[PDB]
């Protein structure tokens, strides 16, 4: 077994953060299987579908910082698809390797399975260049630069990549690299730095009260220490949006709450949109985030840190590492930001809203690894008091339900020691139910919170609450662990009351088994942030 | 309510065959539901996920002869294209209908939902432009003509077509148009008829022994029935190939078993391969279906038809439609009409498919999966009036459970047979759950062989990457359901089978038998497919 490409193609993925390789065989890329399954450094991850299987490895990219996903030529990666999208559009480095055709075959166009019978191999690679950063078609003569160059732009960026490996491609001698690859940190021209820097301190000069806004960006380039940081040596207000929650120990000083515009409590809406200066850090005012784009934040309020390029005022400043312009801000505020902030300000009876989220603040401690999905889910969580050391995984942005439960696998495969809460609707899990067996297979022990309220209810509250496509199968959750294993090691509730959920969390605080929880609630329930989001549009 | 394009739309569907709506609900789309829904004339099919829901609108088409989806922007229609994929390889009629964002908030870039986060509203028509024979972006200035463009152009190439609809154009005003929509048969230029029936003749005339071999663009044009009568009234050798199988009663004389190239029966091959002509009608000889292509057909041994053009010998006759073509060949053989076709315990692969064999019956809709499911399956003999649906060109394991409901959906009268692995099966489970809410009784056998056996046979047969989650299947239904009433055995004696058989042959109930099988079993052609690639 000499050193090929193969080799060369997980030596690189160890080197980028992953251990693990996530997807689904097929005949196109089983020889490359035998060197994951070889490899001491990558351990295979073999999902129940493509999708599933992206949505895992999204997962684990965000508690990693990298991923990688292995699908066969056509019926593998167009099954992907839906997932490689949802990491391009939040910024997650999930790695596709497409396992393909030798190239002999595919010059003779032959007529193969997973084509669309017409002799062409590269409709695929085409229709995945709108959501990755990079891609390489790897031939003998490209393999370990293309490799290299895919990779790196990916760390650059943090957006995923593509690689067509042909099994023949795979095969072809290499020789390990002696140096690990690394991303060599990019630094701002002195001069361009300056003049941002001055635009910057102009305004912070003469700013009377200034606040910190910081999401999800600051998650994927790495600077979750850095703001942590930053608010700890720099008392001020700061918040996150739903995106980028988990940034912060909401515990601390200055924190009143998660920023969602004028769905916003209004501690929140005072200290962020009452400021006169607001530093935004790698933010993106999405329409989920900003309750119907109802935030009030002007362009001379704002100072504003993207990964290449900051703006101060109406002036924009490109080619600025997104680094540097937050070691920048962090120097200038400290000069002039000179504050101290004023300190921020059991249950019974039928499950609801309200008392399910109440009795889930109790619940959650550091290093909880907690995941919801679209739908009441999401939109509930956004008012968890989050404590120090939370990985906090939502994907508002894209918003592919059946995201959550399928993550929640491949987050907890990179954190094994953690302990993972998820947070799905009972239409969501449906999506992605096969993943729970993955989970079952490999002895994980996430906490499972189905909230069952027998439908799609986050639409019945924009349109249609009564209509029948609002509706749903209804399934048997408690049921749903002994019908995907032999022999799960896993414990399933079915509650109603509050008091029930306490008892419930309480036993599997230490989740030694799997834990399934049907979290009965009412049908037209919703929490207050969609109350305020069902009403942001039509007009 | 006023006649809208959302109205004009679901008109148009309806004209061409399509009397069900397949897809998962998103804001996008809500208010082009509300139509669906108030529709009497097309039935909403709410789908566990989106990908099942394209599989099953697949197997709707391949039932009713056309088939649409509704997804939702950028989640639901980037989920469905590995199942719009399959539709256009395999040239099956699936509408796509996306429901979009309105224009306004298009044109004003806005950071939605559902998006890259970049203000771009175009990225996923893009990527759905190369497995779609037309698409559009639907406008207020261009709805309705769209709409016929592209219908009519699915309606020609048998194969998937795309829609975006944006919410504010749905609701935009439109007529109700007074004669359905139709495709005008097209007809050949008479001067390039003849120069094909000339040669056609010519080379029929000299022939001592003339086989017939059809498969699945006759399936997807409508000339099942048109192949039928042309063996009946001129009898010879005949044989399909895997995709096309079910064009034929293959009781009859002149049918000797499916032709899969240097995998056939010594029989096959005699009958097809030992004839002086063979006419290849809608044939695409792919890699699974001649046995990593070691068919013996040479071109001057035979005549071939395809959609748009037709070859006799060397000489390819272009802009002929394969209805004429099949008409002028059906009337050319008439004229030289002449030879006449001449005539346990332990559950295994072998057994099985002879005890199945026994079970099958004339009104059967028999899918099966890729694995030993459908390369077994090609052994049967398949009576009168059978829907043999199987994929073997795209090749998606999970499509014949979800395209089992689509099916049973089309056919609510017909018996449904579903064949799948138990890995197929795991990517496309919960669809059994929308079986059992609109409580079907599909027959649904579920080859547990404890693993991608498969694939074992291909490479790696005890690498752990072959190996699955080991689930319960018989307990699946009642975890799906909360009232299933299901019949679920799980059985290893080939005597257990027969008698499992009888009890459902009649299907008042669904059915999930759980089919124990040797780990190592191959089916014949399986074996034969991975001796020709090993080399
Ligand atoms: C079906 C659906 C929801 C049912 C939840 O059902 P469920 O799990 O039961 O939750 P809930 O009943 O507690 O509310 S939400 C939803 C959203 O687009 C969420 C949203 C709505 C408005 C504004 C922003 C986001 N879709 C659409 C949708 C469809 N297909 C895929 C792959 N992805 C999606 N997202
Ligand atoms: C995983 C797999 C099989 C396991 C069956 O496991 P199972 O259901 O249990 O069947 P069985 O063999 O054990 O009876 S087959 C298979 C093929 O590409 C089949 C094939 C190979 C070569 C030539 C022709 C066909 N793949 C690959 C594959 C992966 N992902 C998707 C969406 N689709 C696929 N197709
Ligand atoms: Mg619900
Ligand atoms: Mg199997």
């Amino acid at each position: 077994t000499p050193y090929c490409v193969a080799d060369y193609l997980l030596d690189r993925l160890t080197d980028c953060g992953a251990d693990h390789l996530f997807g689904v065989p097929g005949d196109y890329n089983l020889q490359f299987l035998d060197h994951v399954i070889d490899s001491p450094d990558i351990c295979w991850v073999g999902c129940a579908n493509e999708l599933n299987a992206s949505y895992a490895a999204d997962g684990y990219a965000r508690c990693k910082g990298f991923a990688a996903l292995l699908t066969t030529f056509g019926v593998g990666e167009l099954s992907a698809m839906n997932g490689i999208a949802g990491s391009y559009a939040e910024h997650v480095p999930v790695l596709h390797i497409v396992g393909a055709p030798g190239t002999a075959s595919q010059q003779r166009g032959e007529l193969l399975h997973h084509t669309l019978g017409d002799g062409e191999f590269r409709h695929f690679y085409h229709m995945s260049e709108p959501i990755t950063v990079a891609q390489a078609i790897l031939t003998e003569q490209n393999a370990c630069y293309e490799i290299d160059r895919v990779l790196t732009t990916m760390l650059r960026e943090r957006r995923p990549g593509y690689l067509m490996l042909p099994a023949d491609v795979a095969k072809k001698a290499a020789t390990p690299p002696v140096n690990a690859l690394t991303l060599r940190h990019a630094h701002a021209d002195s001069a361009c730095l300056k003049a941002f820097r001055d635009a910057a301190e102009n305004r912070l000069a003469m700013s009377k009260r200034t606040a910190l806004l910081a999401d999800f960006l600051v998650l994927r380039h790495g600077l979750k220490h850095a703001l942590q940081k930053w608010v700890k040596d720099v008392p001020m207000a700061h918040a996150t949006m739903l995106m980028g929650k988990g940034i912060f120990d909401e515990r601390h000083v200055g924190f009143y709450g998660t920023y969602s515009g004028s769905a916003s409590a209004g501690a929140v809406k005072e200290a962020i949109e009452g400021a006169d200066t607001v530093l935004c850090i790698g933010t993106r005012f999405t329409d989920t985030l900003t309750a119907g784009f109802t935030h009030q934040l002007t362009p001379s309020q704002t100072i504003e840190v993207q990964p290449h390029a900051s703006r101060v005022g109406d002036v924009w400043f490109t080619g600025i590492p997104m680094l540097q312009a937050i070691e920048t801000l962090v120097e200038l505020c400290k000069q002039h930001v000179h504050d101290t902030p004023v300190p921020s300000s059991q249950p019974d009876g039928s499950l609801t809203q309200d008392n399910f989220w109440k009795t889930l603040q109790t619940f959650i401690r550091p290093g909880d690894i907690i995941l919801a999905d679209q739908g009441t889910s999401a939109f509930g969580a956004i008012d968890l008091r989050l404590p120090a050391d939370v990985n906090f995984i939502v994907q508002p942005l894209w918003g592919s339900i059946g995201y959550t439960l399928a993550a929640a696998f491949g987050a907890q495969t990179a954190c094994p020691n953690r302990r993972v809460i998820v947070l799905t609707g009972d239409g969501a899990a449906q999506l992605t139910i096969q993943e729970l067996g993955s989970m079952l297979r490999d002895k994980q022990h996430p906490i499972i919170l189905v909230l069952n309220n027998e439908g799609y209810t986050v639409e019945r509250a924009i349109h249609g609450p009564e209509q029948r496509y609002n509706d749903i199968a209804l399934w048997n959750w408690t049921q749903i662990p002994q019908a995907l294993s032999l022999d799960p090691q896993a414990q399933c509730w079915r509650v109603s009351e509050a008091e029930q959920l306490a008892d419930v969390l309480e036993k599997v605080a230490h989740h030694e088994r799997l834990s399934l929880i049907e979290v009965m609630l009412p049908k037209a329930d919703i929490p207050p942030l969609l109350g305020a989001i069902t009403k942001a549009l039509e007009a």
